[PDB]
């Protein structure tokens, strides 16, 4: 690989937490001295680990076109570390840059998947690598587009948002719209869908609205696909019924923890495949729980075979412990393979 | 360690199915060979605890008991299994090996809390603590389960519920093993609280819609999980308040399930895990797992917790989980920022 990979993927990621995230929307020659380093160590942490895949994985052309993107980005990252954060068309060129590099990402999730389409014309390596690429790939657009949706001119995002972080996330007003997302979906599907019972219980403040620090287009994703799997096994369980039974929601939020518990009455699965509903191909559920666990939370999935479903959410209730879980390439991860 | 015990621990457990339990000369030969040989297992992992766990006399009024118990094991080697007195002296000898063995599970966490209490303990001889202990434990529920189904079955004084062959109900009322292990953790409940929580319980049969639930399995067994779980749902239902507690019984094609729901404030995922840390939670899974079923906690904090049981619906499948001292589990007491 290049030098500058072979470099910067010597250094580990370094995570930040939620809180110093929307601090950086309190400044911008901070979050350039920053990104312009982090980035490329945290692209060169993955491409280093996209070389020892699978001869067969790698040599397709939808994965040599991830890796060429990746370099490319690194490349056009690494030529800002003359420039002076001081320097304020440098300033502006680099959000230019994020922009660009942001565009030429854009597909590499679908890139990346038909690859895997490829290699398979189980694998649990495979499924280690995955988890840390979508892991590393969710960081590096998370900390770009904090980046780009604060100090750009066009690129404004959200104007209740800190970059695409929301400080006073409705949680109960995300789960009502990824409901509807999923429904207008599940409706298109079955011609019917499972009404939403939503509950709420404010341990921390009781009878006060729920409110905490999140990415809300994260959580929003979490919802939408556990929803999309909740409506499919309640419809297709009850196909022979006269009618639906609802999808319970529970929002709590407790002194720690922002809980969201999915019940469905959709069959269930068996506990020995369950986790074959969190391997790679079907991307959806494997990666809302990297979204979960990219800040500390985690998802997980209880079933009761012949009956239905709980799906768990967990997020940290405090932005200061919501801290990136990132991978890093180094001799435990090679250890791994 | 004796010559006894090396020989033994040299060979690997040997798991047995529900259905297998499910000829007394066959069983005097398979138990006078097998349980020496999880007695050595076992006895050949205290070894490389920390010395001064070894040292307590908890630990060493163990391992004399376990030598003990080897030693008289081995002696009917000497004998046939046509020998009529052997096989009522041989189960006369379980008799007392039960005896013996009856106090080693508060008399291991004896010294294990002294070990801890005194001692400095690392991150790793920690973990390595939960791990021994886990399987130390796993390791007397199946010497005292395959000893039991022995006496049970051949013993002529001590035979137990002739309905049953030895421990092990062929069709097992589980709704009736709930409600049972819930009237006595109720018992304990009002004796400390002077009040308790109902039971609200529902079934559902999808293997056998609108059928009672059986399996094969051992009532003992399921009511001592039940019961430290209806203890903790009480516990913190009351303190924390009653609600009821809600319990639904489920029967899929390879899964019995068993879900119990409180509302006793729930518990921070932070520290749920130390809900398993070194007893009656503990053991209690060990219990689930022993025949490849599996016990987990999902705790909304600020509202309350759900403790789910996985059974083998399928007495072939039922298979013991045992650990055996080899390479591997000496590798274990021997990649994400
Ligand atoms: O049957 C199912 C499978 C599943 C996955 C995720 C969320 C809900 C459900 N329900
Ligand atoms: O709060 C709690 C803690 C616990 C452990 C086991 C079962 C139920 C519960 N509830």
């Amino acid at each position: 690989v290049p030098r500058e990979v072979e470099h910067f993927s010597r250094y580990s990621p370094s995570p930040l937490s939620m809180k110093q995230l929307l601090d950086f929307g309190s400044c911008e020659r901070t979050s350039f001295a920053f990104l312009r380093q982090e980035l490329p160590v945290r692209l060169a942490n993955i491409l280093k680990e996209i070389d020892i895949l699978p001869t067969q994985l790698v040599n397709t052309s939808s994965v040599q076109l991830v890796k060429s993107w990746y370099i490319q980005s690194l490349m056009d990252l690494v030529e800002f570390h003359e420039k002076s954060p001081d320097d304020q068309k440098a300033l502006s060129d680099f959000v230019d840059t994020l922009i660009k590099v942001r565009n030429r990402h854009h597909n590499v999730v679908p890139t990346m998947a038909q690859g895997i389409i490829e290699y398979k014309d189980t694998n649990q390596n495979l499924q280690y690598f995955l988890d840390r690429f979508y892991m590393n790939r969710i960081s590096t657009r998370m900390l770009m587009n904090q980046h780009i949706l604060i100090f750009s001119d066009s690129q404004t995002g959200n104007p209740s948002h800190i970059g695409s972080i929301d400080p006073n996330c409705d949680v109960v007003a995300v789960v009502q719209d990824a409901f509807e997302c999923s429904r207008m979906l599940c409706d298109q599907y079955y011609l019917s869908s499972p009404e939403l019972k939503l509950t709420q219980v404010n341990g921390k403040f009781p009878d006060q609205p729920i409110h905490i620090v999140y990415v809300p287009s994260h959580l929003h994703h979490m919802l939408f696909e556990l929803f999309k799997n909740a409506m499919r096994a309640t419809v297709e369980h009850q196909e022979n019924q006269p009618s639906l039974t609802p999808i319970e929601v529970i929002v709590v939020l407790g002194k720690e923890d922002l809980t969201i518990k999915i019940s469905d009455r959709g069959g269930g699965v068996p506990l020995r495949i369950i986790d074959r509903l969190f391997s790679y191909t079907g991307y959806g559920l494997p990666i809302s729980r990297l979204y979960a666990k990219y800040f500390q939370g985690d998802l997980n999935l209880y079933s009761l075979s012949g009956y239905g479903t709980d799906a768990i959410i967990y997020l940290k209730a405090l932005s200061s412990e919501s801290i990136e879980k990132l991978p890093v390439f180094n001799k435990s991860a090679f250890k791994h393979y």
